[PDB]
């Protein structure tokens, strides 16, 4: 019952309103690493931060021990946070940051690190389950389609100390995972995500998710990254 192999695919689209894609992704199954980052601040700001995230995380050496790897990912994100803070302060801009959601896998164990309203879902036995929980003003109100949905309470470059949320996962053969920016779940509810994810091919699945989003007016940059365990 141990997990042998991870298949993955990613697809992003600027959408139907924005003309600059500030979404970024890293599809590195060769390092057991999958990342989606939703940049904010417009061109030369949001995409700057999201691309810096994916490039910094890509260069981290793939340590065999998942907990050590996760420690290294955390440190890399802290360094990205500090660099973005320095740059934003220098330019004097109000908005310069990016959400993050990553999944790192080693055999039968995986870890999710996230900050923002980019999500990780797990599909197991045809049942979809939200692993991450939005760092959003709305989510805090719900924990106690809302107009306060544009307020992200944690993301890279927002605060001095970046506080990442973490969730550990036991992976079974046949498990599926979806990393996405809010542009997808904003245009398809969780039951439709479960429907589209219930297919064998991650490449067709991510393209079908983005297509459904585009079909419903794609108000935001829409990115989907699907991982399947064997
Ligand atoms: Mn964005
Ligand atoms: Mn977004």
């Amino acid at each position: 019952n141990s997990v042998s192999y991870y298949r993955s695919a990613s697809y992003s689209h600027v959408g139907m309103v924005r003309k600059v894609n500030e979404d970024a992704s890293l599809d590195a199954p060769e390092a057991g690493l999958w990342v989606v980052a939703d940049g904010m601040g417009g061109h030369a700001a949001g995409d700057f931060v999201s691309s810096l995230i994916v490039d910094t995380l890509r260069r981290i050496p793939a340590a065999s021990s998942l907990p050590a790897y996760v420690g290294a990912l955390r440190t890399g994100l802290a360094q990205v946070n500090e660099r973005v803070r320095q740059e934003a302060g220098l330019r004097g801009v109000s908005v310069m940051g990016s959400t993050l959601v990553l999944l790192a896998a080693r055999g039968n164990q995986a870890s999710c690190l996230w900050a923002g309203d980019s999500r990780l879902y797990r599909l197991r036995g045809g049942v979809l389950e939200a692993i991450s929980r939005d760092h959003s003003y709305v989510q805090e109100l719900l924990d106690n389609h809302h107009p306060r949905a544009n307020v992200v309470t944690r993301a890279v470059g927002v605060h001095e100390q970046l506080e990442l949320s973490e969730a550990a996962l036991h992976v079974l053969p046949g498990d599926s995972f979806l990393l996405c920016s809010d542009g997808l779940n904003k245009t398809a509810d969780d039951s439709e995500l479960r429907d589209v994810l219930s297919h064998s091919d991650p490449y067709a699945v991510v393209r079908s998710l983005v297509h459904l989003g585009l079909t419903r007016g794609a108000p935001d940059n829409i990115t989907a990254l699907v991982v399947r365990a064997f």
